[PDB]
DNA sequence: AGGTAGATCCGGAC
DNA sequence: GTCCGGATCTAC
């Protein structure tokens, strides 16, 4: 899921688990559990806390418990749901949370890709995977003036600059490629090559491209098809690793 | 020093 | 057999 997306899931998951408290917890795949190292820690060290609160930062959900955090990414394909513990689980499901309740919170992932730490409240926003991570890509903390302070500094590529989480949260693949279409950039420019004007428009769309979601393509999947806005053949190359879509008129 | 590329995890789709 | 997302860890 994208930030808009975990956006959603945190509002919709907290009144369903919100003053429930954790009775087991059960993994099937113990490397899903990054912190602590030893899944058994982890298992042993939520039972008996109850759920407070579910925040967000970036695309990584917040659990906050009694003593401690739970932080959780699901990366593409990770969902969680509520259910019955009488009921069979479906499959992928790779951490149980059992409440007292006879409820559940289950992770599932196909790919089995999602990562979970657990510290003391108070240690969570120090410690992997939040330390560094860069401002909400709607907060007042990311500005233009931001942005540029980042962009002139590297060598990179502008889309390489985006999909850094140290410069903004979670701001991901497709998000990048639409924004910088929206903007009128080409992703593989300089980042240190924006002038002023490019950098507050960039910024702009950024805000806007989120903004829109978190409350409809242009070139994200588009390569081979006529761009929206002039018509020419949208493009597909690989800038920072990434698959990478533009069109070639609108983006200089 | 520290910026930045490369390795790493996973499995459905090609 | 190779590819590919995100984010972190490792090493140039
Ligand atoms: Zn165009």
């Amino acid at each position: 899921p994208e930030l808009p997306e975990v956006e959603t899931i945190r509002r919709t998951l907290l009144p369903l688990i919100v003053g429930k408290t954790i009775e087991d917890v059960r993994i099937f795949w113990p490397n899903i559990i990054r912190h602590p190292r030893d899944s058994e820690a982890f298992a042993a060290r939520m039972i008996g806390q109850t759920v407070r609160g579910l925040e967000r930062r970036g695309k990584f959900l917040k659990f906050l418990l009694d003593r401690d955090a739970l932080i959780s990414h699901l990366r593409m394909e990770g969902r969680y749901a509520v259910a019955s513990a009488l009921e069979p689980l479906e499959p992928h499901t790779h951490v149980v949370f059992c409440f007292t309740d006879g409820s559940e919170l289950r992770y599932r992932d196909v790919r089995k890709f999602g990562t979970m730490h657990v510290y003391a409240k108070e240690e969570a926003d120090r410690r992997p995977p939040l330390a560094e991570l860069g401002p909400e890509p709607l907060s007042p903390a990311f500005s233009p003036a931001v942005l540029a302070e980042r962009a002139v500094k590297t060598k990179r590529s502008v889309k390489a600059l985006l999909l850094d989480c140290t410069v903004v949260a979670g701001f991901g693949n497709i998000y990048v490629d639409e924004s910088l279409f929206r903007a009128g950039i080409l992703p593989g420019r300089p980042a240190a090559s924006l002038s002023s004007k490019e950098i507050e428009r960039l910024h702009e769309e950024m805000v806007a491209t989120i903004g829109e979601a978190v409350m409809h393509l242009y070139v994200y999947g588009r390569q081979g098809n006529p761009c929206k806005r002039c018509g020419t053949p949208i493009e597909k190359t690989v800038v920072a690793g990434r698959g990478t879509h533009y069109c070639p008129r609108c983006q200089r």
